[PDB]
């Protein structure tokens, strides 16, 4: 352990302002209407800062700035902004505790995990795409003698980026990086239930970048995300979060006809066949930690395994496993790092989270563990803090159906391989997906026949770089963490060029 | 020369029949409801034959066949739908006389066209995505010691796809040949403009493919297509077509949360710079054939060039040499291989560019050639033929901004490179240019200072496969004619796999 100083306290290593402009053309503004929100800590509900209720007038100052630069920033030759990316990567390293504490506060999670999941993978997310830009290449094929097509990858311009709060600095690296790495200028609207990190960040690395490339529009998502998302001025749109709005994102992208990549919800299953018993103990307690891996930020993830599924044979030796484990999770002050599951990130999922654990009770869904509030001591007591829960139930159930987005887990049984695989594609989701079995023809069945863009294999929550993030069915369009990314930022121009100097006898 | 004798007449190569159905589940299928449209020929106005005006009963029961055969047919080897696919081109060749022919009377456009264009590219798409197939290959990346990325192209299943009647059977290529390649299922609405190529097509190919994997719903646009763009049951949708109609199947598509391409429409600039007039006699003449090549397929063409830009220093000496040409057009039969310009493709289609001659005239388009009917004797007075029109004017002209889809060039002058860049991107649309110039620095300026998805360079209405073609702005969304299309016809299915045993530390 550590246990950092609450922020702004003696020995506190970051204190952050009192009020919070946007970023607009390399500097820090105020809003047009000089209207302002107040922003609130999960960890323990008291007053951060105040950060601007931007209003359509502010979006397009940012407008202004990013087409402005539009020109010159897609013009820096490949080698100069993937060092940029690096230079950004750099800071974001030596400032690993101030980015950390400051995420934590913001978002509510242990800081354990910011300090060695969100703030590291952010920064390699940027040290991965500076990296792939310098290889990325455009095609040239001999159609014949005399012709010769040409494929020259080339920036959209300006686009328009809105993040999530679960994970508000790693989201925008998965964002910022790739669309920069292209060449592209960047509208962002950050949550507005987490706003400070965003700003800190700024704060670490604008220098880094041409006026007006990074412009981040603090609001609110139906007054600056509306006005973002039906934007004529931005070449495409990106969204990561609730499936209700991104079916609207891809409507406001439709009116356009621009390009649009949408990463939302899902209900991921963890499937746990029979053979994992029968594996060396140390594989067993992997196995039922990849379960109790679902309060993994709080239970606040798109591919949060909410939905277990263990075969009938070993459930009942199973779950003792698993048992063992969730009882062992430390509760309390989320900047210790011994804390392992923080606060909920808003007094609103906070709420939402408690309303689906009395809908899992009159459904007869048998409470294994937790299913309540989490009432810590201290300033802690006014945090968002809900106990993990795991449910035992039937697909059938809403608490099975519905993503909860919380520390909440429903646990079912399968009989055999076909059924698992009926109860894991019965969703309208398809984003993530676990699987534990050491049969290696097992493991590659079931991979292939799940439908879900990731299928962690005896692992889960892994994120690396270079490996494709993105939904089937209702679960998205677009992959994310990896280099094929960049095909999302960038239109491949086509030049077909002729080298015969006589005509084709059309005329 | 050779003049093809009309179908059904004495030494005609085909005799259609009076009543076709639709394709199902490897039959051809009477509509539920037994409701039929006639089909005419646009070279006579004579009718052809009666065609099914399918329902959304129809559109679900080619779905129950897709489904069922979905399963069988994504599994099918990538050697065995190669084969399958080179299959088809060669009956493809082997019908060439045939198929040309009927595209001509089911179209109109000049048989020169459907026996040197669009038929072989037609084939050659089926052995360019056999090709293509055999090529392609998921990755695998360490992503250390114990973690291993697997990336899997998988098919998406049962695709829905509508083509437009400017190509009807190379726009089934286009589509077919790439989905079909990818171990999709297609259920395909064409034009019912054009609804006979499909039919002599399926007549000749069906056989070759596993019964559901392809089928071809006759009907119209909002009956049966609404039907298809709006079903549940695809996991995503491909349509050409117009613009307005568009943004409706991305406004249906974002309505299920599926992936989508779409080619629109476009108003092509073709740029004529000074120094061309001291290249060598034939490359000049090349230049004057690019610009009279808009009248190809009678202008109904999406990337036809409508607008011609040439540089004010040359512009007497060049429109002479086009003017040379413009005169030179052959008309007449377009079962006649001497025909250059043949019907267009409906009644509908003559009519609303007529009433863009009308309009163009009342806005000071001044008159270079054409601009009225083309008053064929014979029979051919019941078709659809208009003039080859060059009109001059200004960018800002109605004529200048919006797509006619005929045999229409507007003309104009510009100064210098800059003002042709300004007026080649004074457009709602972007999906092709033209560029004629020597200089090798002004070529590759103008070819990345263009806004289009093509810009053919020296040459025009080149369409090879092994080259992309897709939109800017309003043109539209994804590419064709290229292997990188099968990436839009397949999802990725990352398993990331760990090969480590033990606990993480975590949780």
């Amino acid at each position: 352990s550590m246990i950092y100083a609450a922020p702004g306290t003696p020995g506190a290593v970051v204190t952050f302002k009192p009020r919070y402009g946007n970023y607009i053309g390399g500097e820090f503004v105020p809003p047009v209407k000089g209207q302002y929100f107040t922003n609130t800590s999960p960890v323990n509900g008291q007053p951060i800062a105040e950060f601007p209720r931007s209003t359509a007038e502010d979006i397009d100052k940012a407008l202004d700035a990013a087409h402005a630069a539009a020109e010159a920033w897609g013009r820096t030759s490949v080698q100069e902004r993937s060092n940029i990316l690096l230079k950004i990567a750099d800071r974001i390293e030596q400032n690993l505790e101030l980015l950390a504490v400051t995420e934590t506060w913001d978002n509510g999670k242990a800081v354990r995990e910011t300090l060695n999941a969100d703030i590291p993978l952010a920064a390699d997310h940027f040290r991965y795409f500076a990296g792939c830009i310098r290889a990325q290449e455009g095609s040239a094929a001999e159609i014949n003698d005399s012709t010769v097509a040409y494929h020259i990858h080339e920036p959209l311009g300006v686009v328009g980026q809105i993040i999530p709060w679960n994970f508000p600095l790693l989201m925008a690296a998965w964002k910022l990086a790739p669309a920069l790495a292209a060449g592209n200028c960047v509208v962002l609207k950050p949550a507005e239930q987490t706003p400070l990190g965003i700003c800190v960040l700024l704060e670490l690395i604008g220098d880094l970048l041409p006026p007006g490339v990074l412009n981040v529009v603090q609001g609110f998502g139906r007054e600056a995300g509306e006005a973002l998302a039906t934007s004529k001025r931005i070449a495409k749109i990106a969204f990561t979060g609730s499936t209700p709005v991104g079916s609207h994102i891809l409507k406001c992208a439709a009116e356009n006809i621009i390009p649009s990549t949408v990463e939302l919800g899902g209900k991921s299953p963890n499937i746990y066949f029979e053979d994992i018993m029968q594996a060396e103990p140390a594989f067993i307690e992997k196995a039922a930690e990849g379960l109790v891996l679902a309060f993994f930020n709080q239970g606040e993830v798109c591919t949060c395994p909410s939905r277990a599924l263990v075969q009938e044979s070993i459930y009942p030796a199973f779950m003792e496993e698993v048992l063992k484990k969730v009882r062992a999770i430390k509760r309390g002050d989320p900047l210790d790092t011994e804390t392992m599951v923080g606060a909920q990130a808003s007094q609103q999922q906070y709420e939402k989270i408690l309303s689906y654990l009395d809908i899992a009770q009159q459904e007869g869904a048998e409470l294994l563990a937790g299913g309540s509030v989490e009432k810590l001591e201290g300033n802690l007591a006014s945090g968002y803090y809900i106990q993990p829960t795991l449910l035992k139930g039937h697909n059938g159930m809403r608490v099975f159906q519905e993503e909860i987005f919380g520390p909440v887990v429903g646990v079912t049984t399968f009989k055999d391989e076909a059924e698992a695989l009926a109860i894991a594609n019965d969703t309208e989701y398809g984003l993530g997906a676990g699987l534990w079995t050491r049969d290696i023809n097992r493991a590659y069945r079931m991979g292939r026949g799940i439908k879900a863009g990731r299928v962690w294999t005896n692992c889960y929550h892994l994120y690396p770089a270079h490996a494709a993030f993105g939904g089937y069915k209702k679960s998205g369009v677009g992959r994310e963490t990896h280099k094929m990314m960049l095909d999302h930022y960038q239109q491949t121009k086509n030049l077909l060029v002729s080298y015969d100097i006589n005509p084709l006898g059309f005329f």
